[PDB]
Parts: C-alpha cells; structure tokens; sequence
C-alpha cells in the first residue's frame, strides 16, 4: 500500500506476508459466500493496483474462479477506454498521465505511475475504480454455487431463531432484489413458520421493546443450546 | 532490501530471520510450485543481489531444485558477460565500475557496491536483472517438479465437472504454453478430456461458451460428490 | 547491535531477547550445519564484536567442536596481524586507530571503539570481518563431519528420478566432491538401479551433464498412465 | 533497564516480558546448565540493580537455590560494607554518596540513584558489581546442581572417543580450575581413557597432538566413504 | 500508559490489546500466584490508575478473590482519606491538587489529569501507590486459600532436603506472618521439621549454620541424593 | 574387496588398472588415499595406527599373516 508517514511525505510499502496470509485464510474458504467482500474492503484500505493483483494472484484456491476474475474485469477495463480518451497526457513512464481501463488495472502501468497518481492531492483513485471491478468480479463467483432462492432460505423448527437470520444475510447479498419482496416474504412465511416458543415471546413483546428477551428466552435447544451459558 | 525504491532517497534495511523462515514455510507447504512465486515476488520487491544470495541459501533442502536453478542464473550471467564489455576499475574517486553478470548475481560484487548502483538516480538495475533470472531458475524447477501435465490430465467418470476444471487451471498454470495456446487449451482439451457423462453435455454447450457458462455445466444431478455442497 | 547501520544518525541498542532464544535452540538442536551459515549472516545484522562475542558465549551445544571453532578463530585473529599490519598506509588522511586482529575479535578493543568505526561515514568495517571468520570456521567445522549413508541412497527400480537424486546431492553438498567421483556415485546409485527403459536413456545421455538435462529425461516416455511423473 | 541518547546523558527504558520468559526458559529446561552465566548477562546489558532483582523475582521454581542466593548477596553485600568504612557525620554537598552493600543489592536503593552513579564522574558501576554478586550465587547454585566430578568422567568401549572429548568440554564449563591444571586434564583424562585403538594412533601422532588430531582418531578403519562393498 | 523519556510533548500512549491479552493469559496459567507478579510488573511499566482499571477490568475468572482484592483497595482508599489532610486545592500555589482514594483509583480523576501528577515537580506516584494495594491484595489471596502453613509441614518419607527447604520458602512466601516471627521460621522452626536423621546432621554443623553451608550438607539421609542431568 | 578379504588381487588390480591410464603421480597418490588404503584388511590399516600418516608401504604388504590366501605365492625353488 501507501502509509502515512510521522516526519514527511508518503511511502510505499510492500504487502506484508501476514496480510497475504490473513487474506488466504478468507478468500480460498469464503469464495461461495457474499461475506467475502467486506473482509476485501479492510484488507485493502490503502492499495495499488500492484497490491490488488498481488492479492489476486497469492490465493492458491480456486484457480479457475481466479480467472473468471481475471477475464472479468479485463472487460471493465476495455469497456473503460471506450468512452475515456486512449493515451491522453504524456506518453512516457514516470510523468502525470490520464490512465486508461487497462493502466487501472496494473497491466500496462507501472508502479512508478501508480505512486504518481496515488501520490497526488486529492488522489487519482485507480486502485479504488479497480477494487469496484474485483468487488463485480468478486460477486460473480459468489453467485456461482451460491443459493439464490426468497425459499431456500432454511429454518428448522426448535432453533432458537439467530440462525435463521445468520442464513438470512448470506442468501441475499448474493442477488440484487426489491426490499418489499425481501420484507413480505419475512413476515408471511419465514418468521411465521419459525420456533413456536420464540414467536409467542417475541411478537407479544412486539416492535416496542428491544429484542434482549427474545434472545433471552429458547433456553436448551439439543446439544449445542445445552452447552454452558454461565462460562 | 533497499526501501523507498520509487520514493526519493532509498535508502537499506536488513532482511530477518523471521522474513527468511516465513519464506521457507511458503516452500515447506505448496513444496516448489507457481504459487510459490509471487510470494517469491511479494518479498523481492526491494532487493539486492545479496538478499537473494542470502534467500536462496537459506532453503537448506531441495537441493537437486536448487543446483537446476544456480546452472540457470550462471549460463544467463555468462551471456550477460559475453555481450556487454566489462573493462579495469576506477582510478579516482567518485567514479563507478560497470557491472559484471557475476556482480548482478553477487559472486564478486559486495553489498556496498549493489548499495551504489540501486541508489543512484536514476538507478543502474542490478537486482531487477538478477530476480527476474532466479524466477526463469524457478519456472523451470516447476516444468521438473510438475503433478501430471497439460494433456494427461483428465475427468474421473463420475467425477463432477466443477472438481475437473479447477484442477485442470492448476494444471495449466505450471504450463508455460503461449497465449493463443491456453486459449485451445481451456476450450477444447478441457471438453475432450471430459468423461462421457458430461462431455455431451459440454458439447451441447458448444462453442462460444464462456467460463461463467463451462462452471455451471454438469450441476444439480446428484449423487456422489454432494455430501457438504447445496444442490 | 548499531542500529540505523548504513542509514545514517546511529545508535547503539542492546541485543533482543527473542534473537537470543532463536540463537541458543538453532546451535544446540541443529548443530553446525550449512544451514547454521546463511541464517548466522541474516541474524546478526548491525552487531559489534561484544555482540558476537557474547552469543559465542551463549552456545552452550557442541563443545569441542566449539574449541576447534575458537582455535580457529584464535587463529585468523593471530593471522590478521601477519597479513596486514597496523598503520602500513599514509599517516596524514584520517584519524581514527588502524585496528589489530584482535581489535576486530573484540579482544582488545573497547566498545567506545567500536561504536567509532562503525559510526564511521564511510565506516571501518569490525563486524563484518568478524562474522566472515567465524563463517570461515562454520566451513573448516563442518568439514569435521560427514553424514553416514551417503552411499545408500539408491534409485527405487520403480519410482521416479527425483527424490533419491536430491537426498544424494543434499548429503554430499558439503562433502567436496570431483567430477569423476561425482559422475561415478551418479552412474553408481542412481543410473544402474533406475527403471530398465530409463536406465537406457540414462546410460545413453551419460551421467556428466547438467541437471535440467537429467531432469529432462525419462518423463512422458511410458504409456497411458505410465508416463513416470513426479509423485 | 539503561538505553543511549545522542544528545545529553542517558536514560531508562521499561523492562521487556521477553527478556523474563528468555531468562526463565534458560532457567527452566535443563535447570540450571553453565548456560544460566553468559544467557543472564546476554540479557543483563544495561540492567540496573532493580531489574537485576526483577530478574531474580521471575524464578518461580528452585526456592532454596534462589534464597541460597539472596544469603549469598547478603554475604556479599556484608562483604562490601567490611571493605569499605561507613561515612561518618553529614556527607558532603553535591554529587552522590558512596554506595553502601545493601544499596548496591537494590534493596536499600531506589532506580535514581543507580542513574546517578552510573552518569557520575568517574562512573561508579551499581549494575556491574551487583550482577557480579548474582553471577557467583548462579555458579553455587550450578555447582549443588552437577551431576559427576570430571575427574570420574568415563565412557563405554566401543562409544567414540570423540563423544567423550565433547563430554568432556561440556564437562569444563562449570570449573574454576587453573589453566595448566586443564590442559593438564586435557591431555591426560582424555588420552589416558581412549579406547585401545585410540591409544594405537595417540602414541604414533604422540605428546604433542592436537585436539583436531584427537577428534580425528579410529578414522580410516572402515571400507569406503563408511561402507564395505565386495566387487 | 505513560513514557516521559525522549518525548517532546507529555501525552498518553493506548493500552496494547496484547498487553491485555497476555495479562489475561498470564492468569491463566498461574492463577493468583507469587508467579504472575514479575509478568505484572512487565506488564504495568508506565501504568496509570485507568490502564489498571483495564487490566482489572478484562479478568473475569477467580472472581472471589477479585471481590477481596477490590476490597483491599477500597480499604487502603478509606485509610488515606484519614491519613493526611488532603488538599481540595492546589497544595500551595504553583502546585497541582492532591489524589485522595478515589483520584487513586482512577474514579474522580481523568487521564491528563494522572498524566498530570506523574509528569510534575515533585511527582506523586498515582499508579505505583495503586500498583502497591493491587500488591498487597494479591498478597492476601494467597494467604487466605494458602493450603497448608509451616507448623504443619513436614519432610516426606522420600523428599530431598533441598526440594523440601524450597517447598518450606515457596509455603513461606504466601504466608504473610510477622517479620520476626518468620526470621524464626527461617532459622530453628526449619532445622526442627526436617527429617529426623536429617535433622541430627543440622545440629552437627556447628551454630547458627549459613543456608550454603547447609545446602552443601545433608548428604545420604532422606530422599534422593543424586540427580540425573541434561548438559 | 570385502573388508576381510587378504589384500592381493586388489592390490594388483589397483596398479595394473593405475599403469593402464598411466595417471598422473600426483593423482596416484590422492587414488591410493582414497582407494587403496580406505579398502584394506584390518591388519593392514593396525598399520596405519601403529605408524600414523608417515606410513610406509613395506608395513603393510608385510601385514595381515594371520588369514589364508596364496599371499604372493613366494616359493623356493
């Protein structure tokens, strides 16, 4: 990335291999899943398109994923040129130039550049602009095992509710959709259907007292409900 | 390393033990492989040619993949020597001495020397020519440490397509094959080397038919392959 | 240790508890081995010679071998005074001491001293000298050892031609060998015990030729799944 | 503990946790090894008499070896005050008074005073000399810990030589003996108990037979490189 | 915490999460223990009463030994309220107001105001005076779940000499009986609670014997005599 | 040869096979350390215990009695 440093300008600085790891850990395990995104958010808060393709690249999981990525965002990046001047400012590397889809991205450009326009005030936000196409690209691999069904979204019957909701919010991050179909659909099947214990506390406390009771109530539910509280 | 590499005034900083155990462990667990190389890359990005002499050295095993990559750095040295007239030292001081292919490699250059000529503005490259040389060293362990190869590879015949061409990617990244190559390569040797059960399925997909579109044939027909998967 | 060594406005600081605990388990548990030797240099970066005297002090493994390791060190200190003798130069440019050979083993040299030549710009250069004849004795010590089973390293009739080849390179690194030893312990363990069809083109390419040659051979010649890949 | 400025005297710095689990680690594994003497002055680089006393509060086990200790510093500090005359009436105006035993213990004096001391003129060294105190209380408690007297160290009839050379320096650490007295015990407990073999070669290479030369005895009496090949 | 050293400005550091952390993992370990306070003192370098409180705060087992702790801190709080005449006011001006018990505690006073009495002429040690009542609660817990005290005691049927004068001191510790009452602990009630033919032998090395000349004693009667060893 | 074998049709192979390439001295010399004497009967390297590395040749053509074999098969006749 680019650090701020105490005493004067700017310095670039190599991505760390405890990011690399912290970023393999997530990636190669979420890959399915819209949890995903957030995670690439934080771990790429300062940077450069060098830094997105080094995280792109040091995932050893899910290869063919990886270049659907890849392909993916390549499409971005001629789709770019087209309605954006090819080539404008300055030809040669290390000067002020306007870059194209394909400099966004760190194929054409070199670091010299990238430190250039991320060095500048305010910020020329390439890696920004690329991060929204990994994030696109990103969706992408999401959806394609993912579940994407109002439906399919389960709840057992004894459950004591949370997990229900911790299903609730990785089934439909996957796919675009209408908050009144997503609110609907809560309240004349999913929430209906759920544990009957759960229900009788929580919708006669209602939408006028905090959900601290609710949450407090469905006590020893098999196993893992009978688990220890108190540790 | 030289830090601040694109930033001013470089200036050295000594590489750790921990920065060479990590390095190690990355070796240790995907053994020689592509994956290995960008975080080769990742912890080469200010380097001199002593802080590569010093990570190769420290690899302690491997040493038949070792003695490949050291002919290889040696025979590209020699060529460098051959070409590029290399002629007696400076007689005053405030002067700098050509670089050898030996000295780009420091066998006979000295870490100050290296300090000189990738501190000087604009910088005379010797760890970029060297790095690049240990990566030709390294790609070339992986074409002899290689599990199976491009053609050989093939679809188990109740193994799901998904599995397949994943590994298949894996498969084509130790591959070297040009551009155009990898093209055929991911469309027909992919759909040949199918089983029966998917391959007509694969042919019906025909031609024109994008990764996206290749990753979600063979879906939903249950059976072996499913057991902590979402149908 | 110095620290800020090479970049200017030096301070001495004392040396860390963790590089101690690293140091004290690597000379005991391994001991001195050629990987002792690169991770020695990494290690001890900016250290004076009461640093480095200091850790010899803290080997507590390998004893007598440690007292031919003194002996030796003893021994180049002694030498340094019989190869360059102090002040043999001009008087008139500079004004620092010319330091003895046991000025640089730390033996008679204060710490003030050495904190002088090291803060020196450019500096007179005490630790370095000092880890190159300890190195140089890691070399004669390792010398004092030679791995039993060498010679039992012998090509598994059906396996591939890696693994065994790369024991038998790993346990001679450091045993000196000559070209017509070398080619004969090749032709001896590894050619004529390899595969029948290999054995021949082995014998056919000669046991002295440069290892991506080696490695080359005998890959992709057996039939459908036979082909002897790199298990 | 005590760390360098660059402009003005000195100054003090907290006491590092590793520094603690360094020393106890030392303490712990093989309790109490010659190793506890040049580790705790490895770690005791600018350690004024309160971390002195820290660093005897983190022994947790040993309790009659650590106040065995603290009556041997009580002896010590005694020893001091003995040596030295107490100041009669008022002590003069200005800088410090002279260190009493105790004071010097870290009991009766507090961390200013230490500062004090040591930038004074001339220094007056209340680290060093405690530390001396420590130092000679660690050799009591490693001498109640020895096993054997290196006088009945003695080995088995076919176990090496050289194995028992290295015992025997193993051996040597933790004994004050004059040097003559062991070069003495060098060249007589280890030539003397040599197995008959040893003996054949000690007396052809003779009196004046080095320790290489001792290491290097029941070499050449296998077949090649440690194998007997018949042809 | 609080550094006053090579600062330009008098400001607060953030508490490390790892410093709590390993505070936390440090009582896991040893529980409430002579053992955690060389660690705590480590670990409470630069502490101000908020940074304690956080220490304090974070500790969720051995909770009724934390309700006697806190209990012992309000009680040394209600003793300093009737102690001196603290000053509501600046005690004369041109100086700071005085800390009664609840500005040592950290509950009337905020952060830059404990910044304030540490970084003032003369300082008023705030946190150290709260660090002593965390000290002196400790050092009730232990006393009142000691298991068993020194008239009970005894040598065991097979225990050295040395490992039961240890297991005396380590009871002897906890136990937080009057001064001179333990100085005849440690001088007549040890040598009476020995083992019997142990116990003769103490009173055959003739009067007031020193712990080194008793340490070096005992030889034979009781348990083991001699001890296997690690070099 | 064997380790126990008595120590002549090695002997003969080795200078022989030396007088075949017609090596170079300094080479026979670095061969006979490497070859001849790590390849010796017992007796024959009690030798080069008894005499060191100053050894001489006639020692150890003289050792090794106690086996059988046809030594030089040394006769009168």
């Amino acid at each position: 990335p680019i650090v701020q440093n105490l005493q004067g300008q700017m310095v670039h600085q190599a991505i760390s291999p405890r990011t690399l790891n912290a970023w393999v850990k997530v990636v190669e395990e979420k890959a399915f899943s819209p949890e995903v995104i957030p995670m690439f958010s934080a771990l790429s808060e300062g940077a450069t398109p060098q830094d997105l393709n080094t995280m792109l690249n040091t995932v050893g999981g899910h290869q063919a994923a990886m270049q659907m990525l890849k392909e993916t965002i390549n499409e971005e990046a001629a789709e770019w040129d087209r309605l954006h001047p090819v080539h404008a400012g300055p030809i040669e590397p290390g000067q002020m130039r306007e870059p194209r889809g394909s400099d966004i991205a760190g194929t054409t450009s070199t670091l010299q550049e990238q430190i250039g326009w991320m060095t500048h005030n305010p910020p020329i936000p390439v890696g920004e602009i690329y991060k929204r196409w990994i994030i696109l690209g990103l969706n992408k691999i999401v959806r394609m095992y993912s579940p994407t069904s109002i439906l399919d979204i389960r709840q057992g019957p004894k459950e004591p509710f949370r997990d229900y909701v911790d299903r609730f919010y990785k089934t439909l991050r996957a796919e675009q959709a209408s908050q009144e179909v997503k609110n609907w659909m809560t309240e004349t099947l999913l929430v209906q259907n759920a544990n009957p214990d759960c229900k009788t506390i929580l919708k006669a406390l209602g939408p006028a007292a905090t959900l601290e009771e609710m949450m407090t109530a469905c006590q020893g539910v098999g196993g893992p409900g009978h688990k220890a509280r108190v540790l």
